[PDB]
């Protein structure tokens, strides 16, 4: 069974394109997929199918500035003012689109990259429906977000021209670390996957619209959600629910396994149960890399079957 | 990769809602999925994903009066005047939406039910891309379309109100035989599949729109496409390309396997390469029955891989 859900974004501009996929038979759980930067929810076709085969409802949308939402509105790589609050609020609104249909079922959030930061940010808001947390391509302690990004220069650019293309220097500062283990044969987006096939497909997918320039205010939104996701309030208010992490050891987003380990570690220090899957020699999109995809999907299915409150 | 490929129907009314799904890597074939009556192309999620894994581009549209195309036009279970020629044109147009992109790949057409009839009607037209034909839920020699449906009473209804819902008598007549092997427990849609879970999901899916009544002219369209699919000109003009058939023994659409067997034997009689998968104890949607899904899928992958060797 398929449902199309549209709603007005918290930004008042975008018609957020959303889908709910229901399996045949009586479902046991709801899985909300939150996609990352420069991609869309319908890229998760293999994983959506696998979660339906396992008897889960799947709900996902294309965020403000992305995929079919961008393709209908005409605005890529901008989510309007307060970018961070908009995509958080939008992911909460998506949950309420199933109110009364599945209130008895456990609800697992799966976030990738930017989706991981949104998920972590949602986990700390009262009234977020969340019985289990699954993060993929965790953004934790890469040099760019930690150190290189000059927040004064971003603040000044946010005061002069918040709707303009983000200055090139702030983009390159933000993603500093992402080319550290790539040769020239890899390319500028080689950190996306060891697999050149997945990287080329990432580039061609018209619903990724790769290259599309972020707005200043969008970049401030990346900095804001990065700070919410990795701040003391996250660690201290993360509810005691099952947590699973999926990362590639070569993924720069989690500082090549080190940043991901520190997330797990701090969560464990504060009494949380964290299941860490680290795929040795794989890059960012371990859910799409052909040597890891099956393990990410089979681990997430086992996770959901137990993380069923 | 995902392409959204909508185009204006031959009926001049509807915006045909279409998608192309491209796999990771160099694809080795294109598979066109053609869905049947009261269903939609995004119901093939499992098959689409299985074909992408196998390294094939998949293309499909929601036909006139169906799925997202009905949802955006507002018109359900009607495909315009000359319904058959509309849906046949729209599937040839669907192919042309990829022109320039995969011109040296082999093209398999997979049709289920109404889609199986459309696929056979396509096979007779020149300039149809078709290197292999795969048919599921085959509509061949069931009592309703063969003898029960009164073509005089249909001509009356077509002369009085082609746009109004088909009179109850013609709809009951067309599907006469579909209840012959259902207990009271199976219920009216029981023929869809042995699995109650599939039948219940079929009824619930909003993009299937369970109880939408056919127009008289849509019904004229089913009778017309049934005769193109099963008439002498189909058997006489079918190209010399691999053919695969998938049917349930308990599927009434193919006279409980008798009609599907008759399709195989008659194509063979003219020297055609035919591969026959009849699934004992299963009903219409053998591509959705839990017990046969995987086998219909891996047999389609094997078939396509075989077509590609040329
Ligand atoms: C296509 C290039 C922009 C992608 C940034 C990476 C995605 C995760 O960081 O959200
Ligand atoms: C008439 C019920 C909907 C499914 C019909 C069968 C096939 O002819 O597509």
């Amino acid at each position: 069974a398929l449902q199309e859900i549209e709603f007005t974004s918290h930004n008042g501009r975008d018609a957020i394109q959303a889908w709910a996929y229901e399996p045949v038979g009586t479902p046991t759980a709801v899985v909300q997929i939150i996609h990352g930067l420069g991609e869309h929810s319908r890229r998760y076709l293999h994983m959506i199918s696998a979660l339906l085969d396992a008897g889960f409802v799947v709900i996902a949308d294309d965020h403000a500035g992305h995929g079919r939402t961008a393709m209908q509105s005409g605005v890529w790589a901008d989510a309007g003012d307060n970018a961070a609050e908009v995509v958080i609020s939008d992911e909460l609104t998506l949950q309420q689109q199933l109110a009364g249909q599945f209130d008895d079922l456990p609800w697992v959030v799966f976030g990738h990259s930017w989706g991981s930061m949104i998920a972590r940010a949602m986990a700390t808001r009262p009234g977020t429906r969340l019985d289990g947390l699954a993060l993929c391509g965790i953004v934790a302690q890469p040099r760019g977000f930690e150190t290189t990004l000059d927040h004064k220069t971003l603040a000044k650019a946010m005061a002069t021209a918040p709707t303009d293309p983000a200055p090139e220097a702030l983009v390159a500062q933000m993603f500093d670390g992402f080319a550290d283990r790539l040769s020239e044969d890899d390319g500028p987006t080689g950190w996306v996957a060891r697999s050149k096939e997945v990287v080329a497909d990432h580039g061609k997918d018209k619903f990724n619209n790769f290259g599309a320039p972020m707005s200043t205010r969008f970049l401030q939104g990346l900095a804001d959600i990065y700070a919410m996701a990795n701040g003391d309030s996250f660690y201290a208010t993360m509810p005691n629910i099952p947590i699973v992490l999926f990362a590639g050891s070569e993924d720069p987003a989690g500082d090549f396994g080190t940043g991901v380990k520190a997330v797990a570690e701090r969560l464990r220090r504060d009494g949380h149960n964290v299941e860490l899957h680290l795929y040795d020699g794989l890059r960012h999109e371990v859910h799409n890399e052909p040597e890891s995809r099956a393990d990410v999907e089979s681990s997430l299915v086992t996770f959901v079957d137990r993380v069923a409150n």
